[PDB]
């Protein structure tokens, strides 16, 4: 049930029981565990081409999960004027306690938001999540002006990405990638900027 | 139950009379030598002393910590109702595990957005940060000498007692006609909305009015 949060959020490649060691905390035998039960209530499945995948009932399991966590952050973000590190702490702890009441009458007070803060999509309720900012940093081409128009959730990606004054709306201009470097060359605000290939992969744009 | 759970029932609970280890563990449904405990851990605390006459009174701390769960518990009230058109029997569920939970910038942030309330949706008021609880209204229809006319002016949270107001057509807000306490019945009589009402003495201890 904790675990089903990641098996969406890699689907941006293989799977193993063994990704789920070093990458959430419990032991690769402590966890095989999980798949046993989770097969047998019908969410995911095991798909040798992509490794595992989650099921219909699965998907909108857990599409509700970003969608409470997403008009948590709407809220606490535009109303009660949080900043990036507040939501670190408390947004979590209160998304996992408030009912469904409460964010359908969130929803509603909020005026049915489209999309969280800092790009994600808001789902409506018992419905999939279906991502309207899809275009990668690392898959954008073409050199040019673009738009960062949404950022991965991640919290350290977030403290570093205003800490070099990337905000989710403002305008960017690749310059480009370099073959050996790794590196992809960016435009913004009259100054240049160099980003790694973990933190270009988990940024979006639009020409 | 946590101490705070007994700070609030001890507070209100000398609104005056000499608190004893019984009425506690009577109150707050727990063993007597899990009364002695808490006791214990409230004195060492020093959020109240021991007295002869009063039980136990309660030292400034005990008292500010009493403000705290007050505004909080208020804040949010107003804000489910207001805000989200929270409904009295959903309050019931809902409104004290978000209150065991949100932190106090969230509480200081939903009063600015609130824009500073002076009262729940009940005639409670919500003291500021820090400031004791001096309820704006205090007098209860019990000690309510005159007979005529009143606004009903507050109500204890009490789930019971609210499902019991709106069963009878009473509610905060609403203009009141007392017909006067009879001395052995041991009944206040109403008039509200045009019906007469027969109230006890428990029930006309926890309704507040005002002289209209």
């Amino acid at each position: 049930e904790d675990y089903l949060k990641c098996l969406y959020e890699l689907g941006t490649n293989k799977i193993t029981n063994k990704e789920i060691a070093q990458l959430m905390q419990v032991s690769p035998p402590a966890v095989t565990e999980m798949m046993k039960k989770l097969l047998a209530e019908e969410l995911l499945i095991k798909d040798k081409k992509a490794g595992y995948l989650l099921t219909d009932l699965g998907l909108k399991l857990v599409s509700d999960l970003y969608r409470k966590h997403r008009l948590i952050e709407v809220f606490l973000v535009h109303h009660l004027g949080y900043t990036t590190e507040e939501i670190h702490e408390e947004a979590e702890v209160l998304e996992h306690t408030v009912s469904d009441h409460f964010v359908e009458r969130l929803d509603q007070l909020l005026d049915y938001p489209k999309a969280c803060p800092h790009g994600g999509t808001i789902p409506a309720k018992g419905e999939l999540l279906v991502e309207k900012h899809k275009l990668t940093l690392e898959e954008a081409k073409e050199k040019g002006d673009y738009i960062l128009a949404r950022v991965h959730d991640n919290f350290d990606l977030l403290t570093y990405l205003e800490r070099n004054g990337l905000q989710v709306g403002k305008t960017i201009r690749f310059l480009g990638y370099d073959d050996f470097s790794h590196l992809y060359s960016l435009e913004v605000d009259g100054q240049e900027i160099q980003l790694a290939q973990p933190i270009a992969q988990q940024i979006y744009v639009e020409k």
